[PDB]
C-alpha cells in the first residue's frame, strides 16, 4: 500500500486450499479497453459482483482472458480524462487531453457498438494466473537499441517488447519503412522485474491497408491459422488423405428410416454460402397429432474420435464468417459430401416432436439416430419469400405456427409473434452464418428455423444431463451483475419505461412491447451491454441451480444443431449416442473441462472476428457512399446524454458512437443531471462538418495521420442525399455495389427529414433557441438528431466518428 512494484505468484500447490477457506477467489480477468489501467475480474457466481483491479500492479502482469486468483481488498484502501462521467444545470464542456482523443477514437470508432463501464463493491489484486489458453496471437505494429516495441491492434493488451534479434535484420536502421506493415506477435514472458511483457514475432503479414491481410489479420488476430489441412506438397490444396468415413450396414440397418418420400417431405434448409447441415419435416399424423422432425447431419459418425480429423477439427474449434471471406471447421471434402441435399441419403441424429394438432402443444419426444433422404432444400431466403408471399395454410406456414408456439412458450408469452425479434442477444449465443453488413438484421425465415433449432438444443441438453449428469457438456450465459443491471434499469427509467427487469421473462417482454422501432433497438442495445456471452461447462463443474441461459430464458441448454461449424457440437453428438445406445461414457471430467473453455476460447474469437469483418466493410462502405463529400449526413437517436457528450445509435447502420463536445465547434455546454439534458452553445456559423478543434492541428494528434482528410460543407452532404431520395438513385459506387451484390450483402439506408433547401430540412429536426448572444440547441435522450458520419482512414482498422451538425450554420 505505497509502492508499485509486482508480487510474484503464489505456488499453484497453495491455492485450491485457500479457495475453499475464502481466502481467495478466482475469475476471468477482463481489462477496460477504456480505461486500460484498470479491469475487472468476475466470478462463476462466487461473488455478488466482480471484482476491481485497479491500476497495473494489482493485476500483476495478467493478460485478458486469464483465469486468475484474486485477494479481496479493503475498498477505501485501494481508493478524471473523460467528457462522458455523468447538480442542476451547470457548465461542462471538457476538452480531452490528446492522448485521451486519441485513444478514444480508436476504442470508441474500431467497434460496432460502444463498450460499457462503470466506488465498487468488491476490490482486489491478482497473486496467481491460474489458467491461460496457451499460444495466443496478436496481430499489430512494430517500431523502435535492443528492443522493438509491437503494439497490438487489441488494446487490451499491453504493448509487447520485442528483443531486435527477432525483428528482420534491417529493421533498426529503417525502422520507419515497416510502420504500415503488419505482424503478427506472441507474449512470452513477464516476469515481476519487467514493467511490460516480452513477446516474439510469429509473422510478417504485409502491408496494413491490403485488403487480403486486412482479413489476415483479423483471422490471426483471433488465433485462426486456418492450416490444419493443408498439404505440405501443395498448400493451394486441402491433403485428399482428409475424408468422411462411411457407415458400416451395421449401424445403417439400424437407424429410424425417413427416406420414404411418400411419408415423409423432408425440406433440407440451406444458409448462403454454407452448406446444408439441418432439415425438417411435418406430418400430419392422423390422429388429432401433428409431427415435427428436426434432423442434423451425424457429423460424428463419419470421424474416429481421437483420429487426425478429429484433433484438426478439435484444434479449429470454430468456423468464422465474415462478409468477405468464410473459413470451415472441417475440411473441404466434408462440406461437400456430407452437405444434405434432395435425393442424397444422410445420416443424422434427430429430435421428433408429436403435437397436439389443435393447441400444438407438445405430447412427446424422440430422439435418436435417423438416416433422411431430403424432397427438397430451400435456403432461408426462399423460405422468407414463401412465408410472405404464398398460402396462409401451407406447408410452410405450419411450420411457422409450430416455430411460433415453441417461442411464445419459451419466453412465456401467449400471443408473442416472432418478429420483432432480438438480433443482439442472440448474438450473445451464436454467430450468424450467412452475415449482414447491419448486425441487427434478421429475417422472419431464420427467426423460424432459429426458435425451433433453439428448442431441438433444449431437448438435447436434457436428455443428456438427465442421462450423463455431471458429464453433460451444457451452454449457460449468465444474468447481468446487480450494479449493470441497476444501471440498465435506471436508463430505461429516465427513457420512461417502468416495466420489470427482476426476471428475463418479464424484461424481454418490456423490450419486444416497445412499438418505437428505434427505441426498442436502442433499449436492446443498452441491455446486450450489459451481459457477457454465453460459455460452454461441464454440468458437474457448476451448480445445478446456475445451468441457466439468461438470454435465452431457457434452464438448460447446449449445442446440438451446427456440427459442420462448431467442435462443441461433436462433443454433444457422441455423449447423445452414448445416451441414445446406453454405452459407457468414459470422458474424464478435467479433460472435458478443457475442452469446454478452450471451444469457448476459439467460439468467441470467430464472433470478433466475425464483427471485426463487418466493422472493416462498412467503414469502407460509409466512405464510398460519401467519396465526394468525405462524410454522410444521416438522422439518428440520441441513446445516452454526458456533461460534454452523448451517445447516438443508427439502426440503418447497427452502430453506436458517441458525439464529444470537444470536437464541436462550441462556445460552452451546460449539462442538467436531474433531466438528463444537455445544451450545446454553438458558434453561429461555424460548420462542424468542416470544423477543426485547434488541439487537433497538434503533430501528436490522431488527424495527422488520417488518410481520408476532405470534407465538403454540410449543404453539399445534405444536397447529394435528399436529391438522391426522390430519385430512388445510389450514393454507392458502382464497383462497389457489384462487391456488396456478389457477397449478397446490401447498402445501407439514410434516415432523411421527411419534410425549404435541403440543408434546412436537416436543421428543422433540431431543438434550438437564441438567448441574446447563446445559440443553444438541447439534446434529450430519445431524441432525432442529424448526424454527420466518417469513418477515419489511417489505423490498422479504420475508425468511425460522428460529430453533431451546427443547427445555427449558415
Amino acid at each position: 500500500p505505497d509502492s508499485s512494484l509486482f508480487a510474484p505468484y503464489l505456488p499453484q500447490a497453495n491455492i485450491p486450499e485457500l479457495i475453499q477457506e475464502g481466502r481467495l477467489v478466482a475469475g476471468i480477468l477482463r481489462v477496460n479497453k477504456k480505461n486500460r489501467s484498470d479491469a475487472w475480474v468476475s466470478t462463476d457466481g462466487a461473488l455478488d459482483a466482480d471484482i476491481y483491479i485497479c491500476g497495473s500492479k494489482d493485476r500483476n502482469r495478467a493478460l485478458e482472458g486469464d483465469l486468475v486468483a484474486v485477494e479481496l481488498l479493503v475498498v477505501d484502501d485501494v481508493w478524471n480524462d473523460s467528457d462522458s462521467l455523468s447538480v442542476r444545470r451547470r457548465s461542462s464542456l471538457k476538452q480531452r487531453p490528446t492522448q485521451k482523443k486519441n485513444d478514444d477514437v480508436e476504442v470508441e470508432g474500431q467497434s460496432l457498438l460502444l463498450v460499457e463501464e462503470e466506488k465498487p463493491l468488491y476490490a482486489g489484486h491478482v497473486v496467481a494466473v491460474l489458467d491461460r489458453i496457451p499460444g495466443q496471437l496478436f496481430s499489430g505494429t512494430l517500431g523502435l537499441p535492443k528492443i522493438a516495441w509491437f503494439k497490438p491492434t487489441d488494446k487490451k493488451v499491453p504493448l509487447i517488447a520485442i528483443p531486435t534479434e527477432l525483428a528482420p535484420k534491417d529493421f533498426v536502421e529503417n525502422a520507419d519503412k515497416y510502420s504500415e506493415k503488419l505482424f503478427v506477435a506472441s507474449i512470452k514472458r513477464w516476469p515481476i522485474t519487467s514493467l511490460h511483457p516480452f513477446g516474439i514475432l510469429v509473422s510478417e503479414l504485409g502491408d496494413i491497408h491490403d485488403p487480403d491481410t486486412e482479413i489476415d489479420s483479423i483471422l490471426r488476430d483471433n488465433n485462426f491459422l486456418s492450416n490444419e489441412y493443408l498439404d505440405q506438397k501443395n498448400p493451394q490444396k486441402e491433403k485428399p488423405s482428409f475424408q468422411p468415413l462411411p457407415l458400416t450396414a451395421e449401424s445403417l440397418e439400424y437407424r429410424r428410416n425417413f427416406t420414404d418420400t411418400n411419408e415423409y417431405n423432408i425440406f433440407a434448409i440451406s444458409e448462403l454460402g454454407w452448406v446444408s447441415e439441418f432439415a425438417l419435416h411435418v406430418r400430419n399424423n392422423g390422429n388429432g397429432t401433428l409431427e415435427l422432425g428436426c434432423h442434423v447431419v451425424d457429423v460424428t459418425s463419419h470421424i474416429e474420435e481421437g483420429s487426425s480429423v478429429d484433433r484438426r477439427a478439435r484444434k479449429r474449434s470454430s468456423a468464422v464468417f465474415m462478409p468477405q471471406k468464410l473459413v470451415n471447421l472441417l475440411p473441404q471434402s466434408f462440406n461437400d459430401e456430407l452437405s444434405l441435399a434432395p435425393g442424397k441419403e444422410s445420416a443424422t441424429l434427430s429430435v421428433v416432436y408429436t403435437l397436439d394438432s389443435s393447441t400444438l402443444r407438445i405430447k412427446s419426444t424422440w430422439v435418436g439416430e435417423s438416416t433422411i433422404s431430403p424432397s427438397n432444400i430451400l435456403s432461408l431466403e426462399q423460405l422468407d419469400e414463401k412465408l410472405s408471399t404464398g398460402s396462409p395454410t401451407s406447408y410452410l406456414s405450419t411450420v411457422q405456427e409450430i416455430a411460433r408456439s415453441f417461442y411464445a412458450r419459451r419466453i412465456n408469452d401467449p400471443e408473442a409473434t416472432l418478429l420483432p425479434t432480438l438480433s443482439l442477444l442472440e448474438s450473445l449465443d451464436d454467430e450468424k452464418v450467412k452475415v449482414d453488413l447491419n448486425i441487427l438484421d434478421r429475417t422472419l425465415g431464420f427467426v423460424v428455423i432459429n426458435e425451433i433449432k433453439r428448442k431441438v438444443n433444449s431437448t438435447v441438453a436434457e436428455k443428456i444431463y438427465t442421462k450423463l449428469g455431471d458429464l453433460a457438456l451444457l451452454r449457460r450465459q449468465m444474468q447481468p451483475i446487480a450494479t449493470k443491471m441497476a444501471s440498465f434499469r435506471k436508463k430505461i427509467q429516465n427513457f420512461g419505461y417502468n416495466f420489470d427487469t427482476n426476471t428475463a421473462d418479464e424484461l424481454i417482454k418490456g423490450v419486444l412491447k416497445i412499438k418505437d422501432d428505434d427505441v426498442r433497438v436502442g433499449i436492446e442495445i443498452l441491455l446486450f451491454k450489459t451481459m457477457p456471452r454465453a460459455r460452454y461447462f461441464i454440468a458437474g463443474k457448476v451448480d445445478p441451480d446456475q445451468y441457466g441461459h439468461y438470454a435465452l430464458n431457457l434452464p438448460i441448454y447446449t449445442h446440438f444443431t451446427a456440427p459442420m461449424r462448431r467442435y462443441a457440437d461433436h462433443v454433444v453428438h457422441r455423449q447423445l449416442k452414448a445416451v441414445i445406445h446406453d454405452t459407457p461414457y468414459t470422458e474424464d471430467m478435467e479433460a472435458l473441462k478443457i475442452t469446454s473453455e478452450y471451444c469457448n476460447f476459439k467460439k468467441d474469437c470467430a464472433y470478433q472476428a466475425q464483427e471485426q469483418a463487418i466493422h472493416l466493410l462498412l467503414c469502407k462502405t460509409i466512405n464510398d457512399m460519401g467519396n465526394t463529400t468525405g462524410q454522410l449526413l444521416t438522422m439518428a437517436t440520441v441513446l445516452q446524454v454526458y456533461e460534454s457528450s452523448f451517445d447516438v445509435f443508427i439502426p440503418e447502420f447497427g452502430i453506436e458512437k458517441r458525439v464529444h463536445g470537444d470536437q464541436l465547434p462550441l462556445i460552452k455546454a451546460e449539462f442538467d443531471g436531474t433531466n438528463r439534458v444537455l445544451e450545446l452553445h454553438w458558434q453561429p456559423g461555424v460548420d462542424s462538418a468542416t470544423f477543426i478543434p485547434a488541439d487537433e492541428k497538434n503533430p501528436k494528434s490522431y488527424r495527422n495521420s488520417i488518410k481520408n482528410k476532405f470534407r465538403s460543407t454540410a449543404a453539399e452532404i445534405a444536397n447529394i442525399e435528399l436529391d438522391k431520395e426522390a430519385e430512388s438513385e445510389p450514393l454507392i459506387s458502382d464497383p462497389l455495389s457489384k462487391e456488396l451484390s456478389d457477397l449478397h450483402l446490401t447498402v445501407p439506408n439514410l434516415r432523411l427529414p421527411s419534410a425549404q433547401n435541403a440543408l434546412e430540412k436537416f436543421i428543422s429536426t433540431t431543438e434550438t433557441r437564441i438567448e441574446n448572444d447563446n445559440y443553444i440547441q438541447e439534446i434529450h435522450e430519445l431524441q432525432k438528431i442529424p448526424i454527420l458520419l466518417r469513418a477515419e482512414v489511417g489505423m490498422a482498422l479504420p475508425c468511425l466518428t460522428v460529430r453533431a451538425l451546427n443547427p445555427f450554420m449558415k
